[PDB]
């Protein structure tokens, strides 16, 4: 809509206050004109028609329970935009400042959130398995990173390529969570998963085995469920990424940690320059090594640590 750029205030799913960029024309709309071609957040009104109505509010105050998923979808889309622009010089998910559109209150009791090829879609959860999923910045950034992948390498969504696709989204979801630096960790979805249970998450990058996911290539899932285990086998790559950043000794292999920023630069360059739709784990290792070589030199600690981490998870 056409209007004046304003700044509202509200509370997110977890009860935290934040400012949101809005547009004023009779109503205040969740339309952020400060980022690219805009960030737009919509009310799906418990239906499955998309996108729904551009979110309209009478007073630019967003403290109602019903407002909270929209506040967070809108704000965390902005954080994700800021991460990719400030850290990687990437303008929105397509690198050409595409508008970021999000719909909340999608369906009823819907325990999922997804990038659908042109927008984000957030269920409210059933209140037991999940609370509204836009409350998780790593979920928001994980899903927006699928769009980044779609517009670059084009990794399919099955078998090893699909597990890489998933891991890339977990890696940058986590790096966005650290970039926002409110309550970061190496877990996925902890803020919105199982409100009755503290200390759990959907999966752990630091210790995938905590939830039964593999932390070594020899433990990879080879069945047909989950498109060949894309959310399971991602643990092998997630563990490698965790090791590259934080270091550690894993199955007897010592990894010197190089920190989060270099992890992100290495994997971002691998994704955008070297991966292809059918890249497998071994080809991801090669891409990460070449990326670290480009950025830091063949004799660098960064290259050596990439090799150590992939050795530690059994990917040659
Ligand atoms: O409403 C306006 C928006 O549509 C435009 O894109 O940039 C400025 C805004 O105030
Ligand atoms: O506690 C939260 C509240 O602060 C917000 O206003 O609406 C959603 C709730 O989860
Ligand atoms: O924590 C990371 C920070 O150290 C780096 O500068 O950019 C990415 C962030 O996630
Ligand atoms: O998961 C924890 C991780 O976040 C931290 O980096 O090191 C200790 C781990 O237990
Ligand atoms: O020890 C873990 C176990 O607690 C869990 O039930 O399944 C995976 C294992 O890694
Ligand atoms: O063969 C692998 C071994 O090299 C490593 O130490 O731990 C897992 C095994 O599968
Ligand atoms: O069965 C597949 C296996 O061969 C591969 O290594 O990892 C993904 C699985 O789907
Ligand atoms: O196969 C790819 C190779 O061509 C390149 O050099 O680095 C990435 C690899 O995965
Ligand atoms: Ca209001
Ligand atoms: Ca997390
Ligand atoms: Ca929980
Ligand atoms: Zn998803
Ligand atoms: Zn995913
Ligand atoms: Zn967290
Ligand atoms: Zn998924």
């Amino acid at each position: 809509i056409t209007g004046t750029s304003t700044v509202g205030v509200g509370r997110g799913v977890l009860g935290d206050q934040k400012n949101i960029n809005t547009t004023y024309s009779t109503y205040y709309y969740l339309q952020d004109n400060t980022r690219g071609n805009g960030i737009f957040t919509y009310d799906a009104k418990y239906r499955t028609t998309l996108p729904g109505s551009l979110w309209a509010d009478a007073d630019n105050q967003f403290f109602a329970s019903y407002d909270a998923p929209a506040v967070d979808a809108h704000y965390y889309a902005g954080v994700t935009y800021d991460y990719y622009k400030n850290v990687h010089n990437r303008l929105s998910y397509d690198g050409n400042n595409a508008a970021i559109r999000s719909s909340v209150h999608y369906s009823q009791g819907y325990n999922n959130a997804f990038w659908n090829g042109s927008q984000m879609v957030y269920g409210d959860g059933d209140g037991q398995t999940f609370i509204p999923l836009s409350g998780g910045i790593d979920v928001v950034a994980h899903e927006l990173t699928h769009a980044v992948t779609d517009y670059t390498a084009g990794l399919i969504y099955q078998n090893e390529s699909g597990a890489i696709n998933e891991a890339i989204s977990d890696i940058f979801g986590t790096l966005v969570e650290f970039y926002a630096n409110k309550n970061p960790d190496w877990e996925i979805g902890e803020d919105v998963y199982t409100p009755g249970i503290s200390g759990d998450s959907l999966r752990s990058m630091s210790d995938p085995a905590k939830y039964g996911d593999p932390d070594h290539y020899s433990k990879r899932y080879t069945g047909t469920q989950d498109n060949g285990g894309v959310h399971i086998n991602s643990g092998i790559i997630n563990k490698a990424a965790y090791l590259i950043s934080q270091g550690g000794t894993h199955y007897g292999v010592s990894v010197v940690g190089i920190g989060r920023d270099k992890l992100g630069k290495i994997f971002y360059r691998a994704l955008t320059q070297y991966l292809t739709p059918t890249s497998n784990f071994s080809q991801l290792r090669a891409a990460a090594v070449q990326s670290a070589t480009d950025l830091y030199g063949s004799t660098s600690q960064e290259v050596a640590s990439v090799k150590q981490a992939f050795d530690a998870v059994g990917v040659k």
